[PDB]
């Protein structure tokens, strides 16, 4: 094929794979954020239940990486605008 | 150098760096998954050991992002198929 | 525009978005590492405070993914060296 079509097709192929990787990274980060926060709640509930009638300074922290997860999903979508339209490679 | 060789070389350079980043992301996610699950087990063991003879509703969750980690490693490898073979830029 | 300029501009656009995604991934991983380790410390402090005068084998693990986070930030920066300089597309 024409050199420019080989280049454009290989680029578009790579972008599609990178798009998949961004969605996978965002999904994994969201699941980690959910479990970390659930387990922080469990630990804080344990401290409270040990203290309430039928260790006071111990507090589990929560995580919020939602802006980062949303950005990854945004980039995965907007990379469509960086794909090369082969019909625009004039001849 | 020829314009197409500059483009192809810069593309191939970027893909190699992105490949490294995918492997690093997958490694980091795996280590987080391991520690999160180890600490969930530790918390659940604490609740159990406080209750067994020498807080019942408290349960730490586990995380499984293995499909996402495997996909990142898969993309890092398969991006090799998106590299531009310079020998195929005919003259 | 010229086909090579379309290709080079689309490539440079994609790299910039991928750079943003790497910085976001590194930021999210750092926040998860911080909270996971803070909550490991909280759990270990709980075990200790239950045992000290006014469950011994229970120990929360810590995570260290700093090499991976640093690599992601390094790639996000060094991808600048993979951008195509349009002034070098001679005519």
């Amino acid at each position: 094929m024409e050199n420019q079509k080989l280049i454009a097709n290989q680029f578009n192929s790579a972008i599609g794979k990178i798009q998949d990787s961004l969605s996978s990274t965002a999904s994994a980060l969201g699941k980690l954020q959910d479990v970390v926060n659930q387990n922080a709640q469990a630990l804080n509930t344990l401290v409270k239940q040990l203290l309430v009638p039928r260790i006071s300074g111990i507090n589990a922290s929560v995580v919020n990486i939602q802006k980062e997860i949303d950005r990854l999903n945004e980039v995965a979508k907007n990379l469509n605008e960086s794909l090369i339209d082969l019909q625009e490679l004039h001849h």
